[PDB]
């Protein structure tokens, strides 16, 4: 066959292999500058686990010269290894999100907890906020005690902080928010008496390079994606049905789904690949998992028809509503919902056919949610005029930017690379058929000429959190390129 089936079958193989006779993918993080740097942080100031202290150390000092990240990590390492407004301001550089000024304090504090800055000078209040309260309850605390003015804390502060004092691996798997939380409740005499044993189950967590991840891994994600790139090839594998399974068995009581093993919040992006995954592997099998997951995105629905990341009443965004509309389109019944998810799209496309970065920081991934729900939801007359003029822009937006190796890169003049590349291929798929030399035939020939002997894709990774610092599932670059040969094939 083609060279572009070629690949997508190197690929394939190399995906099923990778999956575990329990059906999941596994998916560890990198180890990150954040949270390697408050790592050691926190064990210097309490005079442990020097041997892992001496390679957290070592790691820095490695990553900074070799592969150094964004301006505010860096800033941050240089903070623990020893301005901090210009990191700042260029690490937050056109930071177009809803979130942008918590995260300006965020980041500012977490600087000043390190010695790099002042504290900000605003009323305690601008702290308060389930994503992130952990994290912003820890920086009002270290932000109280780093002023001189530990008698703010109130007993619901530190008591927000309680999980971080559990034994075992970090709460909601997430490092950061364990790390800020240790910090802050060193300063406290009633809870030091749980603080010793914690610090051995953190350093114990340290990679072979040394460093701190921010999370444990992203198995749920990366094992659903995968099984949806697999359930589109034409003969899908028989790892598929374990795989349902493995999922199936984690979700959460609300019938939702988090984004690694032992992960009590759900969340739209997790819950949209299970869910898209199981209608095409699993209907019948996992009937009831696929109901509750579609009762679990009803009821986070907002009243302006998108959908929000995590919990109903917090902004919409963009990409979810899209995920949201393309998984409950399944259902006649839901079509109300759908027509409305999909003209909320329509109306927040930017006047240069983009949509947003939220989750991933390039453009393309939002723009192959976006086009997936304008050209596969069910519509005719005028509602399938003005989505196809909606796809249409997002596409030519993708045909205006595409770099002269047939690639994308996370921003209109950064270099190509495989997972941007593959959600642009995942949109394009549904414009029109490939011809040589077009934008979908050159992407597909840049993909093929970056797999590696392997079967395999190595790329810069594109996911964001806290947004918009970026970490490194390395899982994730073959499950998206798969994604995008299945659909493109």
């Amino acid at each position: 066959a083609t060279a572009v089936v070629r690949c997508r079958t190197r690929l394939a193989r190399r995906v099923v292999a990778a999956v575990g006779p329990d059906g999941l993918l596994p998916a560890p993080c990198e180890s990150r500058v954040l949270e390697s740097a408050l790592a050691l942080a926190l064990l210097t100031e309490e005079r442990a686990e020097a041997d892992a202290t001496a390679r957290l150390t070592a790691y820095l000092r490695t990553t900074l010269r070799t592969a150094p990240p964004d301006p505010f990590q860096c800033a941050v390492a240089r903070a623990v290894l020893g301005d901090a407004g210009t990191a700042l301001d260029a690490g937050l550089d056109g930071f177009d999100h809803f979130t942008a000024g918590r995260k300006r304090l965020m980041f500012r504090t977490v600087l000043a907890a390190l010695g790099a800055t002042g504290f900000p000078a605003v009323p305690w209040e601008a702290y308060d906020t389930s994503w992130l309260h952990m994290e912003m309850k820890a920086l009002k605390v270290l932000a109280a005690h780093g002023t001189g003015h530990p008698d703010v804390v109130r007993d619901e502060d530190w008591r927000a902080l309680l999980p971080a004092l559990e034994p075992g691996p970090a709460w909601e798997c997430n490092n950061l928010a364990q790390l800020l939380a240790l910090l802050a409740l060193r300063h406290s005499p009633r809870h030091r008496p749980a603080l010793g044993d914690v610090l051995k189950h953190v350093a114990g967590r340290l990679r072979p390079d040394g460093g701190m991840p921010f999370i444990d891994g992203m198995t749920v994600f990366t094992t659903a994606a995968a099984g949806l790139a697999l359930s589109l090839l034409p003969a899908p594998p028989a790892c598929v049905t374990p795989m349902a399974d493995a999922l199936a068995l984690r979700r959460n009581p609300d019938g939702g789904y988090g984004f690694h093993s032992g992960v009590a919040q759900s969340d739209v992006d997790d819950t949209c690949y299970v869910l898209e995954f199981l209608r095409r592997a699993a209907p019948d099998r996992h009937r009831t998992a696929v109901a509750e997951a579609e009762g679990y995105l009803l009821a986070l629905r907002n009243p302006d028809g998108g959908f929000p990341t995590f919990a109903r009443g917090t902004s919409s965004e963009i990409a979810m509503t899209a995920a949201a509309a393309s998984a409950l389109a399944h259902d006649p019944d839901r079509r109300e919902e759908v027509d409305e998810a999909v003209r909320y799209v329509v109306r927040h496309q930017r006047p240069d056919g983009t949509f947003e970065r939220s989750w991933s920081r390039n453009a393309t991934n939002a723009v192959f949610r976006a086009v997936l729900a304008l050209t596969g939801v069910a519509a005719h007359g005028e509602e399938r005029r003005s989505r196809a003029r909606a796809a249409e822009r997002a596409l030519a937006h993708l045909a205006a930017t595409q770099n002269g190796d047939g690639g994308w890169g996370h921003a209109e003049a950064e270099p190509s690379d495989p997972i941007s590349t593959a959600y642009a291929v995942i949109a394009l798929a549904r414009g029109p058929r490939a011809r040589p030399g077009g934008p979908l035939d050159r992407a597909l020939a840049y993909l093929v000429e970056r797999q590696h002997p392997d079967g395999g894709y190595r790329s810069r990774p594109d996911q964001a959190g806290p947004r918009p610092l970026l970490y490194d599932v390395p899982a994730l670059a073959d499950v998206f390129v798969l994604l995008a040969l299945a659909h493109a094939t």
